[PDB]
């Protein structure tokens, strides 16, 4: 199972949850999260944050009665994965190759938006410095 | 796509035949050879030979009116690709994964069959060595 293309695997998605806080008795059990495409991205801050393997929308603020499907459609209506209804081994390689192609795109988008924000930041920072020489 | 799984792609197989002699007017064009599962694995000592990427039978002695499917069905009936009638992107990732399972099998078979042939070889050298030491 080619490790680069593994996140299409719900069990792999489940395995990503290292010490995911919410378990039985909760509605966003990590199964329900992986079922929604999310994977665990624990950090120093917000160790509750997960990311959709396909659209890459990141999401925290998780409470036990949050429906990870409902939060995925809400914060990332454009996610193509949400539309996948068949199981993985049930996709034709035509469909699957279209997904991984779209997903790689979604990944460039995340990177592009990110470089752009990092740029505007250093942009804002330099004009402030220049403005200060007017004074 | 994962380079180990690239020979499943007809176009990839076609791309293999570099300096293949038989071209227009021939029955074993690199088109027909690839459609038949062959891949060009030429050597200095056998620049004619192609190998089925799936069952691993290798075949030289190619003449321009050879139909590589009929030469395939001939020398390796047990090859599972021959029964693959669907196009590639129409397989379910389930069936596709089943094939590569069998193909990995076929490669191990070839490995042992080869390890065995190497052994009977060095046996012969050892038997003939001993016999000469009788005289
Ligand atoms: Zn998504
Ligand atoms: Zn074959």
């Amino acid at each position: 199972l080619p490790p680069a293309w593994q996140p299409f695997l719900k069990d792999h998605r489940i395995s990503t949850f290292k010490n995911w806080p919410f378990l039985e008795g909760c509605a966003c059990t990590p199964e329900r999260m992986a079922e929604a495409g999310f994977i665990h991205c624990p950090t120093e801050n917000e160790p509750d944050l997960a990311q959709c393997f396909f659209c890459f929308k990141e999401l925290e603020g998780w409470e036990p009665d949050d429906d990870p499907i409902e939060e995925h459609k809400k914060h990332s209506s454009g996610c193509a994965f949400l539309s996948v209804k068949k199981q993985f081994e049930e996709l034709t390689l035509g469909e699957f190759l279209k997904l991984d192609r779209e997903r790689a795109k979604n990944k460039i988008a995340k990177e592009t938006n990110n470089k752009k924000k990092e740029f505007e930041e250093t942009a804002k920072k330099v004009r402030r410095a220049i403005e200060q020489l007017a004074a």
